């Protein structure tokens, strides 16, 4: 008898997380001492430390993890060592200690905000055991459309993982994607903000689902439902297209819809591609709906892939591996072409191996399922194929007509290491298992009494692995003096949050002649969080206005957060999912085996790789290890955006109940909450709903914007949702805001029966501005007339209505923006500007809007996207020199920007200094620089004048060498010539890489403007000799591209005569755009970067030049594309060039900068920007008649102060 040990442990270990390790001892021993410890760089702990005992015993402990010395990557090397009696086991294996990604989400109340609004937003932080961390938030920034940081948040702390934030839009608040960026990652919640009206129906796609080919002629039925369930009545337009891979074969249905609310239609496939291969094979329904008389229109798209196949089975129950000489079992899913289930279907399995190949049939059941159980005695210990089809025959794959062909599945098994003749076998949970409930797993066994023998009690050992660790254990003894048969037994499994979606469960049996019998499966459960979490309204369908019972259930002292959201703006667009996919989905790396850095194979199925497969490391003295192969009346005044955003504490009965009073809407309000105990972790709700529901109602169509001075059509449909005919009178009240033509001057009393929609029309025109409002009352008149054919019932409940709905009026005519900039930089002084706001008298009353914006930093974008323009280096390509070419530009603006942080200045400069050595063996022995390979062809002569341009810029930085600057300087002596330019020679062919037009005197700008940029001046005779064919060719300028090259070569040159003639058509001819103006003619960025880099040379400039060329830095600003990007090999290294001439020339960034406004009616304003709070775009509106402004600012560094006066005039 030969006694053994087994160890197992995690692979991949997590710093805030305690794990596993457990020992497994033989009968015998018990004179040795066996301990398994953890070792690293800097400790040893004590892990697990026994002796053994006279039966299998299974030791488990639990370890907390050291911290990892590189801060998050460690290759700790865990030992097994057996002391005692003159033997000394000892082996050695290594793991990984990481610290897993803290996952991080945001969330908002909505994905869509008016102007004038205030957004709120919670975030989250989590670990991969679904426990939230309160860890430490550096800056959470609020983004612009236009990329400036409006608002910011420094040093914000969650209470219970969770913090929940604010900010205030303005009135004026601009309409784009804003952004919320969190801690300088990769967590980005965006949210869009335009000027919108609330839809009150949705309208889907019901019967067509999944299009195939075997039938021929299908339905759709679109079917138009209103936000609070009630069907609608209207008329349905149907787009049915197909795509041209070209007139797109489209067929167009049109109707109304009935009482029921869905519209259907057959629809024939003659008309689309059901022939062969000419078009693509994906149809797309479009259906518009316009409400009756109100007329407002819905779209609803759907795109159905036409599906060629007319059945699909697969594997969803089978291991991948056979024990050989006794037998093997499976299940076979059998699946139709559209979502249905083929029942009592003919099977065809046919087995591939060694022997040959042999025959099967099989039919299912009822369900779908098709069972198979077969025997292995005759497969003799090698690799076989299973493969299953649908019939004997199959249908004939024509390559000119429509493909009609199956999905047959196919498995490869192998067989087990047969070391030993016992079976152990589990029989499986099929698919989705529900989490908390304890289920329970039937295993068989077949212990073969020869080489076991019977007089060792056996025992199994179960694990039960998820997510890459030993999440339950166990060993149970089972006699087997009787010299036993196949026999079963049970057991009980819990699978919780710590489970995964796919665990794995072995179990092992370990025989005294070291043999080993064992199987491992793989379980589906569903995607858990172990805070059960039950968002309840009771009673959950109520009039708008009456309080509900909120009920709230999680674990004991948890802190809930609450999301009530109207669907309205959920069907104008969708928002950011929360739900187990998407929180599951952020975390996962574990997926398989060991990772790659601490995985050690030997190399030219088992217990190696049954522990392999789910991520164990695991080591014995035992035969456990194949050995290797070389293979009644009611006011509505209502907040339709956000009903519920509070947080909620949770006692110790884990359930609170609240009452909260429903807003003033006929809709469904979709409700969803989210909560955190410390103890048993995160929660999350299903997305529950509470129908608002009133069954006589108004509701008013009405843009949200009227401009003022004309008319506008105001619409109010009544709704009846009764069951009898009623005589309803409406009557629009009225104010001094607006007027009305007499359209029937109110006083409206009409009959209108049941489940019906009525609609009055009013022509108004807005008179006051701003916001006002809108005022209705219907009531329900008494039974004098029986009107609509039957006596007409009074109802006790809702009989009057009263709807008050917000408009926002804007002055009428063009809007003129007339727009002033400053840029305030004094040195320690106070300084003092002004500016006049003066207009032109033809102007309305009341449209004069004014605002003052101070910015600290002119960059207030993509700061982190330079210093992370660094990373992911290279040796070989074209690619390599683009990548490493931005860097020094991007470092050279750093330091002259006050942001030169010395950790990565000295990361940049070790990555350019082993890039240094990948660039440098890329030249040409003639005197050029080479592009694929050494030697391997003459590089054009722009490519020689970049290279010495990223290699004369760098001397600041990194040793380069000065030996290729003098081969290259003998290189162009002989490339220009005075009796003609234009020698030009090999060409750069590369893949998406063009530059720019590159002919004779482009080419000479570049080779005459990147050769001075070494500390080289003028005196040069080179600049002249490039001049030579410059003189005659200055007047042809060839386009506004060549002419910005041309003021670019005489702009450094230092003289006037040819100069300014061509300056009177470079600087007037920009696109003005408010505040951010460039030129334009990828294209736009490099003109713009060669007309400021070209203003930016000589030493004569003034207040109003540096104003301009501020804008031009604040247009190249606000891109994220233009760095970070290097798709254009000019755009980058130029733009970063003119904003580090930019920096050299006046510009520094605002350290602390007090700055005062001035008007002279007595109003002042002061705002202080200092270090932390420069990135922040901060503004004010100014209450002023406009005119003469003053402004000073003192301190040190730059403010950009910009002025904007937006009125409106009347048009003659």
């Amino acid at each position: 008898e030969l006694p053994n040990y087994l160890v197992t442990l995690p692979a991949r270990l997590n710093f805030p997380s305690v794990q596993k390790v457990c020992l497994d001892l033989s009968p015998g021993y018990s004179d040795v001492k066996f301990t398994v410890t953890l070792e690293t760089k800097d400790k040893t702990q004590k892990l697990l430390e026994y002796s053994g005992l006279k039966k299998r015993h299974l030791h488990c402990i639990s370890f907390l993890v050291p911290p990892p010395a590189g801060g998050t990557e460690e290759v700790a090397t865990i030992r097994v060592s057996g002391v005692g009696n003159n033997i000394s086991f000892e082996e050695k294996k290594k793991v990984l200690i990481q610290r897993q990604g803290n996952g991080t989400f945001v969330q908002t109340d909505k994905p869509l905000y008016t102007p004038g609004q205030q957004v709120y937003f919670r975030i989250v932080t989590m670990d991969s055991n679904f426990v939230p961390v309160n860890d430490k938030y550096s800056m959470v920034e609020l983004q612009d459309p236009n990329s400036n940081r409006i608002a910011q948040w420094l040093e914000v702390v969650p209470e219970q993982g969770i913090v929940d934030l604010s900010f205030q839009l303005a009135p004026e608040a601009m309409l784009g994607t804003y952004t919320v960026a969190v801690a300088e990652g990769k967590t980005f919640g965006t949210f869009s903000v335009e000027e919108y009206v609330l839809p009150k129906f949705k309208v889907e796609v019901v019967e067509p689902k999944e299009l195939s080919t075997v039938q021929e002629s299908f339905l759709v039925k679109i079917c138009c439902r209103y936000t609070y369930g009630k069907p609608m009545l209207g008329a349905v337009q149907v787009s049915v297209c197909q795509k041209a891979n070209l007139p797109d074969k489209c067929r167009n249905l049109s109707g109304q819809t009935d009482k029921t609310g869905c519209f259907s239609a057959p629809v024939d496939m003659a008309t689309f591609d059901l022939i062969g291969y000419a078009y693509s094979h994906q149809i797309n329904i479009v259906a518009t709906v316009v409400e009756e008389g109100t007329g407002v229109e819905a779209n609803a798209t759907q795109n159905i892939y036409i599906s060629p196949q007319m059945g699909s089975m697969t594997f969803e129950d089978t291991s991948n591996f056979y024990h050989p000489n006794f037998p093997f079992s499976g299940k076979i899913r059998v699946r139709g072409h559209d979502d249905s289930f083929l029942k009592n279907h003919l099977v065809f399995l046919v087995i591939y191996g060694t022997n040959g190949t042999f025959n099967q049939t099989l039919v299912t059941d009822n369900n779908g399922l098709a069972p198979f159980t077969l025997e292995t005695s005759g497969w003799n210990g090698t690799d076989v194929s299973l493969e299953g089809k649908f019939q004997m025959e199959d249908l004939v794959y024509n390559p000119e007509q429509v493909p009609r062909y199956y999905q047959n599945a196919y498995l490869h098994l192998r067989p087990f290491y047969s070391t030993t003749r016992s079976f152990l076998g589990i029989h499986r949970l099929n698919g989705p298992l529900k989490c908390g409930q304890p289920q329970e797993v039937l295993v068989d066994y077949y212990i073969d009494p020869a080489d076991a023998s019977p007089d060792q009690e056996i025992s199994f050992s179960y694990y039960l692995i998820g997510k890459g660790s030993l999440v339950m254990e166990g060993q149970k003894h089972l006699n087997s003096k009787k010299k036993g048969l196949k026999a079963s037994f049970s057991l009980s499994l819990t699978f919780t949050s710590r489970l995964a979606p796919d665990p794995s469960l072995v179990i092992y049996a370990i025989f005294p002649s070291g043999g080993v019998v064992a199987d491992k499966i793989q379980f589906s459960v569903e995607m858990c969080f172990d805070n059960q979490v039950s968002l309840g309204f009771s009673p959950s369908q109520q009039l708008p206005g009456a309080e509900v019972e909120l009920q709230l259930q999680a674990a004991p002292g948890s802190l809930c957060a609450l999301r009530a959201v109207d669907e309205s703006v959920l069907l104008l667009r969708p928002d950011r999912e929360l739900s187990n996919r998407s929180v599951y989905g952020m975390f996962p790396f574990w997926y398989g085996h060991y990772p790659y850095q601490v995985a050690e194979y030997d190399q030219c199925t088992d217990l190696f790789s049954f522990f392999r497969d789910v991520g164990l490391k695991i080591l014995s003295n035992a035969k456990i290890k194949k050995p290797v192969d070389c293979s009644d009346s009611q006011v509505r005044q209502y907040f339709p955006e956000t009903w519920l955003w509070d947080l909620f504490p949770i006692g110790n009965s884990g359930k609170e109940a609240v009452h909260v009073t429903v807003p003033d809407a006929i809709t469904e309000w979709k409700a969803m909450s989210f909560c955190t105990s410390q103890s048993r972790g995160f929660g999350l709700s299903p997305t529950v709903g509470l129908t608002a529901f009133k069954p006589f109602f108004v509701d008013l169509t009405l843009p949200y914007s009227v401009v003022r001075g004309e008319s506008f059509r105001l619409t109010a449909t009544i709704f009846n949702y009764l069951k009898d005919c009623i005589r309803v009178q409406t009557d629009l009240a009225k104010s001094h805001e607006y007027q009305l033509e007499s359209w029937a001057d109110s006083q409206t009393s009409s009959c209108l029966c049941a489940d019906d929609a009525k609609t009055h029309h009013w022509n108004i025109t807005a008179v006051k501005l701003g916001h006002i409002n809108f005022t209705i009352s219907t009531k329900i008149l008494d039974s004098n007339e029986p009107c609509g054919g039957q006596k007409g019932f009074v109802p006790q409940k809702g009989r009057s209505d009263t709807l008050i709905k917000p408009v926002l009026v804007k002055p009428e005519g063009v809007l003129v923006e007339k727009t002033h900039s400053s840029l305030l930089c004094p040195k320690g002084k106070v300084a003092s500007e002004s500016v006049s706001l003066e207009l032109p008298v033809d102007i309305v009353p009341d449209s004069t809007k004014a605002y003052v914006t101070v910015l600290g930093d002119i960059m207030g974008t993509a700061l982190q996207n330079l210093d992370g323009l660094v990373q992911m280096p290279s040796g070989c390509g074209e690619q390599n020199m683009v990548l490493f070419a931005p860097i020094i530009y991007v470092l050279q603006y750093l330091e002259k920007a006050g942001l030169l942080t010395e950790e990565i200045r000295s990361r940049a400069v070790g990555f350019l200094e082993i890039g240094y050595q990948k660039e440098l063996m890329y030249k040409h022995s003639n005197g050029s620089y080479s592009a694929f390979g050494e030697r391997d062809g003459n590089g054009n002569t722009w490519l020689t004048a970049f290279v010495t341009k990223c290699f004369g810029q760098a001397q600041k930085f990194i040793f380069i060498d000065p030996k290729n600057i003098q081969d290259a300087l003998k290189w162009m002596a002989g490339n220009q010539l005075p009796s003609g330019c234009y020698a030009n020679v090999g060409n750069l062919l590369h893949t998406a890489m063009k530059g720019g037009v590159d002919d004779e005197v482009s080419l000479t700008a570049y080779v005459t403007a990147a050769l001075l940029e070494m500390g080289k001046d003028v005196d040069d005779p080179m600049v002249s000799q490039g001049l030579r064919c410059l003189k005659n060719s200055a007047t042809s300028t060839t386009n506004l591209y060549t002419q910005a090259l041309l003021a670019y070569i005489f702009s450094l040159a230092g003289e006037m005569d040819i100069r300014n003639i061509l300056l009177k058509q470079l600087d007037q001819q920009a696109i003005i755009s408010g505040e951010s103006i460039y030129w334009s003619q990828a294209v736009d960025v490099e003109l713009t970067a060669y007309a400021l880099l070209a203003q930016l040379t000589k030493p004569s400039l003034t207040q109003k030049e540096i104003a301009k060329a501020t804008s031009i830095v604040a247009w190249l600003a606000k891109q994220h594309n233009a760095y970070g990007g290097f798709s254009s090999t000019q755009d980058t290294v130029v733009a970063l060039q003119a904003l580090a001439k930019y920096a050299t020339t006046a510009y520094m960034p605002s350290e602390e900068i007090n700055l005062v406004v001035k008007s002279t009616e007595n109003f002042q304003r002061t705002f202080n920007i200092q270090s932390v709070n420069r990135l922040v775009f901060q503004q004010d509106t100014l209450p002023n008649v406009p005119g003469m402004y003053t402004l000073e600012a003192s301190g040190q560094g730059c403010v950009y102060v910009q002025t904007v006066l937006r009125y409106n005039i009347l048009p003659p």
